[PDB]
């Protein structure tokens, strides 16, 4: 007459979900098919003085249970400030910190910090090459980009971008359009290092929160350089190999960039409205500029589908879509058109923003999440991801944020984050029908989380593809 | 088609489950009715420095959903080195903090620090008072147990505790027996305060860990005084009120105290082959004496059966068992005598230590735990309180911690805490027939763990008569 919860955790799969907690300090693994977290990792432990944990990917494993590596970056400084926690802390730790964890069959070991072995730090996405060989992070503090080899953690190319209004005043820096400038950025210090730890780099003192390209024009976001900002958010990798895709959330666009060659080759322009690029022009050997004549919308989300068939930019805020390129074309990025808009009644105002999203291994179907401030109710789409329609919305909690997929396709698990002081969970909601078979305990603010992946083909949905 | 983890939490009632994450820095309620954590707190957001978040009890509330109240504390100094965790904070916090949070229908918030407040820091067991008008907190660093008002957070009470061994040698000042002082202390701060937040008043570096009779015993626990050592556990309360009983766990005594009136009024002895009780000596009006002529086994776990019929204490490491006294007589405890003692064949090495316990809400049946280092499957025993014998032991995995019960007696509700660096977890089993129902994620290193009552008959079956 009783249920059993192992009944629920049989039909799940042997996978184990990672998830890193923002504001709770700490990083956990969990195996779906038992419940039991199996292992965490409390960065305060480590003499972490703000340990704002905060995106994360995990290299391919053959076996999770026995053995995994990931990568988790941090924020610090007045990020610790923006949310609802009256924190009482003089003087927070600067963040940006890159960390390499090991979960060794028992427990999580710290490896080390990548930004003190290469000296470079960044705090927005963490991203894993396809070939498993490295990893990325972007960040739209400092707006640079990098790619850091797994083995030695130093950086293989990073990439800087800075803005140049048209109208040089916060409200019409963007709108008015301008020139992003994207820069070849070369380390300084003995031991091809970077000096950009922690603050150094920044030119906005936190990251843009979601709608916060409105605060930054309105003039309330601090920090010495807000009219230069483009807020870099990631830098994605087509599953084919050879591009990396850098985001720019404030003059929505996406620079692809040749990795192996380093050097960027074409422009996506976001905005319904704008054609399908705009022109890249090379100024020297280091420097491209790119000119864009008004920014329509801001965006964000970017991911490729597992083919590397399809590249998808969210517009968000002033529009909230989902843009389509043809990037079936692997040898040339120049010639990637835009082939479709996903719209929806539902997306006409400010919010939600249409954010996160997973492909099914066939490429056949994404989840999209849905996140709205407090206290609307946030939750995830289903696309239909052949027609570019959407199939449905599903209602779950407040402060949806990543998805990820088991790798057979059954089951989407994301996070839910309380925005770090309300309710927090892990959804688990099945493909086949498209219903939410509910909620497991997880008492984190999670702005990540992955499955851990068994092989190259798997990388192609996890954080790697996509954000 | 799909099984959904909603129907397991359908059958589990409205009841909220609150716990305290050890090495995490948090504390998180959850809602057992649908798996969401409801709300989590993150001390280092304070400026904690050391916040091993260690015990905690919660106040009874008309209704949890909308509100309650909690008192959660923490430990610090070389409390952070004694984990397999390679914890790299040289010089932490001193910890002892006691903390009043308020969940408030949406988020958990911090009140105040009650030790800053009273000037009383304590960093072991918190109960709460069984008319809700207070709480206790006790401590082996500093051998110190307190009441205090839940409205000011001054001290009603406190007793320090001390040992004069008759023999001068860590080896033998246990079992050789010696003489325990009970002293009142008394506030010497202006305005009602004490002079014992943190470090002071330690005479050890650490608390005893379990077994770790063994080691203060071989001179291989650092302190000022440990030849004065007692290790006070907890101060739990007779749910009949009047009487509140100190454990303390190196001479294996329990002291019966006279909550209104402030003095003690009997010391029960633990072990096996000792009389139900030791004589206590009036010195003066503040200083009372107890004869120990040899230590015979330390001791652990003390608390009442929910009627307040039997009172237990569980000899730990030397002798492993359940000592049992009738506490019928509400009048006198000088006239409790020891009555019954649980055995088993289970029971036959140095492990397991049976650590915590709850009692059904009718008394009938007490689970129980059973502790092991690593990597000994750790469980729960389910002893007959009516006829006092083992029922039945089930293995459930690494380091099981405290047990609660939902208030209808239906399921008990534990948890598990992977000696800070492995596997954690919830577990629940039905009480009808005795079978684990399974587990749910929890990334906390958990030694504390509670639902939250809505009666102040619920609290004799919560973190008010037992720990
Ligand atoms: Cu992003
Ligand atoms: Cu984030
Ligand atoms: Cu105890
Ligand atoms: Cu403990």
């Amino acid at each position: 007459k009783y249920v059993k919860v192992q009944d629920f955790y049989d039909q799940l799969g042997k996978y184990v979900l990672v998830a890193p907690g923002k504001f709770s300090g700490t990083v956990a693994a969990t195996d779906l098919s038992t419940g039991w977290t199996m292992a965490w990792l409390a960065a305060w432990n480590y003499g972490d003085t703000c340990p704002i944990m905060h995106h994360m990917a995990a290299f391919p494993s053959p076996d999770p249970y026995k053995e995994f590596e990931f990568v988790v970056n941090t924020q610090g400084g007045k990020n610790l400030f923006i949310y609802g926690v009256p924190v009482t802390v003089e003087d927070p730790g600067e963040g940006m910190k890159i960390y390499r964890i090991k979960y060794d069959g028992t427990r999580m070991n710290l490896q080390r910090d990548a930004a003190e072995v290469s000296g470079l730090g960044l705090g927005v996405h963490v991203t894993i090459t396809p070939e498993a060989d490295g990893y990325a992070v972007g960040d739209g503090q400092k707006d640079i980009c990098a790619e850091f080899d797994r083995e030695t953690d130093m950086v293989r190319y990073a990439w800087a971008f800075d803005w140049d209004p048209n109208v040089k005043d916060l409200k019409r820096a963007w709108l008015d359009g301008g020139t992003m400038t994207i820069k070849r950025l070369k380390p300084t210090l003995p031991g091809g290092r970077y000096d950009l730890q922690g603050s150094k780099g920044n030119k906005i003192d936190w990251e843009l929160v979601p709608g916060g390209e409105l605060a930054i024009e309105d003039g309330k976001v601090s920090g010495d350089r807000p009219l230069h900002s483009v807020a870099n958010d990631a830098l994605v990798f087509d599953p084919r190999g050879k591009w990396a895709v850098a985001s720019m959330r404030l003059p929505g666009v996406c620079v692809v960039f040749d990795r192996e060659n380093q050097v960027p080759v074409a422009v996506l322009a976001g905005p319904k409205g704008t054609p399908s690029q705009f022109q890249l022009v090379k100024v020297d050997d280091d420097t491209w500029t790119v000119d864009i004549p008004e920014v329509i919308s801001a965006g964000h989300q970017a991911g490729f589908s597992p083919d590397g068939q399809s590249f998808l930019f969210m517009n968000s805020l002033r529009q909230n879509n989902i843009m389509v390129w043809d990037s079936s074309n692997h040898d040339d990025p120049t010639t990637w058109e835009k082939k479709a808009v996903v719209e929806s009644p539902d997306w006409r105002g400010a919010y939600p923003n249409t954010q996160h999203m997973v492909f099914t291994p066939d490429a056949k179907k994404i989840y999209v999440t849905m996140w709205w401030p407090s206290p609307t109710p946030n939750g995830i789409a289903v696309i239909d991801a052949v027609n570019w329609e959407v199939l449905k919305e599903v209602d779950l909690g407040p402060d949806m944020h990543t998805l990820a997929i088991t790798y057979d396709g059954k089951f989407v698990v994301g996070t839910l984050s309380g925005y770090q002081n309300t309710a927090s969970a892990i959804v688990v909601m099945e493909t086949e029908t498209d219903e939410v078979l509910g909620f497991l305990p997880s008492p984190m603010g999670h702005h990540d989380n992955v499955i851990v992946p068994r092989t190259l083909e798997d990388l192609r949905i996890s954080r790697s593809t996509t954000t």
